[PDB]
């Protein structure tokens, strides 16, 4: 996956 800890819209 995407970095959700990032980007928690990504996932």
């Amino acid at each position: 996956s995407c970095s959700c800890k990032r980007n928690f819209l990504c996932c």
